[PDB]
């Protein structure tokens, strides 16, 4: 068992009262490494959200993959992905194109697939629960808010 077999993304992290928030959870070997979620996907959320360092390593992951004739598929978020891509103009060098991230759209190692499935595997549902929470979802016999 080895992750020379495609990779899996999870980030089905079904969306409350229109609200859409960003879960993931990177998974090898079938076994997830770690997942997380929250709101407001920008580049700028690094500040607080260090995870655009793993996201960061996981551009290289998509090149390399390239290397080995596999490639990844995301499930949900198509659309925010497509508004850096139009920042200031065309992406000049990997640097800016790394800034779009939709200019990926070009590499065939990266697309989307719209499937309807509610047969969500155990380890999406954990990181969906992961993306309630970020909303503010506790048990409704518990709350958090402060004066």
């Amino acid at each position: 068992m080895d992750d020379r077999t495609e990779y899996d993304v999870y980030t089905d992290g079904s969306y409350v009262n229109g609200q859409y928030a960003w879960a993931y959870a990177f998974v090898k070997d079938g076994k997830v490494h770690y997942e997380d979620a929250d709101v407001g996907k920008n580049p700028a959320a690094a500040t607080m959200r260090n995870v655009a360092g793993e996201i960061a390593a996981a551009l290289y992951a998509v090149k390399k993959a390239s290397q080995l004739g596999v490639k990844i598929r995301i499930l949900h978020d198509y659309a925010g992905i497509a508004f850096w891509a139009t920042g200031e103009w065309k992406a000049k060098n990997e640097f800016t194109q790394a800034y779009a991230k939709l200019m990926n759209q070009y590499r065939g190692i990266y697309s989307f697939e719209k499937v309807k499935a509610h047969s969500g595997n155990e380890f999406n549902d954990y990181v969906d629960m992961k993306a309630k929470s970020a909303l503010g979802i506790r048990d409704l016999e518990h709350h958090h808010h402060h004066h």
